[PDB]
């Protein structure tokens, strides 16, 4: 028994971070065979941050102007390359902890495990979700850039996520492992703000069904609805729309529960529109929308 | 900024966790040097649940009794032996992957990380508490059991905790790596429960000090209190009391934040009696007691 926001074991990946200094800027990198893999904002200053032009900073720097640190060892860069808002550094030694891995692109909703560093030491671990409006809420001080985000899907880490940026209203945003932003978000020093979030109902749904599996059922009803019905619920709090495809993707927790899903849909209803009369549900006053279907199945069950 | 529960990196304790099975029962173990350290409850049956005779049980063990997998590898069991309720079984290798390493008992309010496995391997990590009253509340199936909780400050890991079992409330007890239980908990099937849980006092006072520091100033209130009227308070709401040694502790939150702590003790007082009117707090909806002093300026600055 017992639920609690679990986080993939970090080991894998702690052995693949590493840091990167260019000028007074130092961060995280990623050490993948003989790649390093980092935001390339390392290479700006202050002044160059407000408006760079990446090509014209990048070939002014010769390979020995980045210092790759990893533990008390110097890794010798022997070249040097731009993938969108990534620069990927060639160095002279391949990683020996390499795990195997890809490189993968996640939806919003789905969530992943963050390792954050600084100086290329690993300092903590913690469960992320991407979300909808392509924000995530992690926790991140200055040198935190680098750091990144991976779920393990077997033996393989899939990397999703790497840290660039806090956004004024103390949220974070980042890059795919190519180097492709999520969200509308852009490297440099100017105005930059998250959109409204929405709340993530599928996981909210599976997170209901995780608390009726340890023991939480207060807020069952003998009650029923239809997907549209709900769906003009869900508008209105500011929930994401419900699809057919959501309801098959917890097929799974209904059968085990006997709880069909649209039945779960009639209890989030009630919860919307009348609140938690004093109760909690796992421990919790508010509707947690950070767990994934998969992530239920996973901590219940494997 | 953000604030979040978070775990220490896993990777050290990933590189200890081995697979231990006695007749049909597998759990978990920590292979540290050339020891393997698992509860001593692998070497009960069907039977010996209720009243197990651990001494009786044990002497009728060899060493080749004891199955020890890592990864694929088996181990050769070349000693064994039993302290408190811990079962110590000396192997043929040492482990190569074995990190700086110490064995600490904490006490109720002292967070860690736990790693969670099955069969030897790892599943997942999570911050926990020691509950006041000695349990844990974690997240554990069937097959978890010598699983470990530890802290890492600084390249060095502090295991604190190791995995027994389920009580009847779902809440979780435990050992340190002496084999010493939290708490009056004993490794036996009998009727046995968690005494009532209380808040941790001096957690929430660091967690409210940590919203400060992230830009949070909104529960504030112009009041103080004395110690004493402050716990007398916090009793009827079944907060643990706060002794000097707690405030004594909080003194640089305090320095940090221009707030004395008896003013935010006023303020703790002022969000029990009224709770938060629909507002949060770092996100939550009630007072977090899981994040310790320390564990606050880890994290923030
Ligand atoms: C200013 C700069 C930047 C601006 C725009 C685009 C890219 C970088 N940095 C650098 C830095 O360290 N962080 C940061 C990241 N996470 C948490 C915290 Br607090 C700070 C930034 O936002
Ligand atoms: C029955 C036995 C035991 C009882 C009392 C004392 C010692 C052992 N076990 C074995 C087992 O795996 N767990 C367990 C641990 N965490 C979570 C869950 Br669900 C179950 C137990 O309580």
């Amino acid at each position: 028994s017992g639920f609690r926001k679990m986080a993939f074991p970090s080991g894998k990946v702690e052995g693949c971070m590493v840091q990167v200094t260019c000028g007074t800027t130092t961060l995280n990198g990623l050490w993948l065979d003989d790649v390093v893999y980092c935001p390339r904002h390392v290479i700006c200053t202050s002044e160059d941050m407000l408006n760079p032009n990446y090509e014209d900073l990048l070939i002014r720097k010769s390979n020995h102007n980045f210092l790759v640190q990893a533990g008390n060892v110097q890794l010798r860069v022997i070249g040097h390359s731009m993938q969108n808002c990534v620069l990927k550094l060639k160095v002279d030694t391949a990683n020996p902890k390499t795990p195997k891995y890809k490189f993968v692109r996640i939806q919003p909703g789905q969530t992943f495990s963050v390792l954050a560093c600084y100086n290329g030491s690993p300092s903590g671990v913690y469960q992320c979700a991407m979300r909808p409006n392509f924000t995530i809420k992690g926790s991140f001080l200055n040198g935190s850039c680098g750091s990144v985000g991976f779920n393990i899907d077997y033996d393989c880490v899939s990397f999703c996520y790497m840290h660039h940026m806090e956004l004024p209203t103390g949220v974070h945003a980042g890059t795919d492992l190519e180097g492709n932003f999520y969200g509308p978000f852009v490297d440099r020093q100017t105005a930059q703000a998250a959109g409204t979030d929405t709340t993530i109902t599928v996981n909210v749904l599976a997170w209901l069904y995780a608390a009726v599996i340890n023991g939480d059922r207060w807020f069952l009803n003998r009650f029923t609805t239809t997907l549209n019905d709900f769906n003009l619920v869900a508008m209105k709090y500011n929930y994401e729309p419900l699809t057919q495809d959501h309801v098959d993707i917890l097929g799974p927790l209904s059968a085990q529960t006997g709880i069909a899903v649209l039945d779960m849909c009639a209890s989030l209803k009630e919860l919307l529109q009348n609140g938690m009369n004093g109760r909690t549900i796992l421990g919790s006053a508010l509707l947690e929308d950070e767990f994934t279907p998969f992530d239920v199945v996973r901590q219940c069950s494997g």
